[PDB]
């Protein structure tokens, strides 16, 4: 049975990276997930207009990742998040977001 | 100084991540240089016309990734790999690559 991996890649305004990345550092209770395994949050080096930020998670499985987005705890994590283009997004840097999702054929661990 | 993550991502004829992907599974080498740490290889969840592999690897630093590009067992793991735009390379189902850069801001594993 293969592993997952979910992303959410985040379109920012330049400059809002580290300021973003820094919001990820506390769990808020994907950790309690049966089949959650790793979490990445990484910035895209380049040069481009808008920063990228995005959020990579590990799953033993698609079903895993699926409970957690139904989960309460998704929904908790999430509540105070906020795009520039919603009614209440003033202060949010984050412009767009847009989710892909992979199988995993194969990983190794040192 | 943050983890690094560099990636390849291969442009596939269709119906041929499998074949692709079975590629990888035999190790050339890149486990032996000093900061290396993981790999994954994915196939993109998609309803796209082009097949979508993407090599994902893990350093301590974006300098031992270098040093892995510029190695004698990155060479060797490489020989044989063709686009089928090469001259002898029209079998071959890689359309193109593509490689991505990422500074990792936060990493969590379970
Ligand atoms: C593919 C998975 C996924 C999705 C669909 C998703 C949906 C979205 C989304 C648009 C719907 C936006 C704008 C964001 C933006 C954020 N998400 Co997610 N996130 C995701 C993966 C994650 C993960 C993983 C965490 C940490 C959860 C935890 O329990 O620690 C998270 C938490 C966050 C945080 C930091 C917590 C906070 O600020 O309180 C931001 C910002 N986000 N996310
Ligand atoms: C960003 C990293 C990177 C780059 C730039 C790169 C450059 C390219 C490239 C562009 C010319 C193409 C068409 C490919 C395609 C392949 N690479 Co890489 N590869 C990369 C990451 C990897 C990794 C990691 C392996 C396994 C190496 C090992 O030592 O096990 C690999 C090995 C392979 C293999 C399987 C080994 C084999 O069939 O003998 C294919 C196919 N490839 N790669
Ligand atoms: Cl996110
Ligand atoms: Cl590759």
């Amino acid at each position: 049975a293969h592993m997952f991996m979910a992303e959410n890649r985040l379109q920012l305004q330049k400059g809002s990276a580290e300021e973003t990345i820094e919001r990820f550092y506390n769990r808020q209770g994907i950790e309690t997930i049966e089949g959650f395994q790793q979490m990445f949050v990484t910035k895209t080096l380049n040069t481009e207009d808008t920063d990228e930020v995005k959020i990579l998670t590990i799953w033993e499985s698609e079903d895993s990742f699926n409970n957690w987005l139904n989960s309460d705890v998704f929904k908790e994590a999430h509540k105070n998040v906020r795009l520039k283009s919603d009614d209440d997004g003033q202060q949010s840097p984050i412009l767009s977001n847009k989710v892909f999702k992979y199988d995993i054929g194969y990983h190794y661990q040192k």
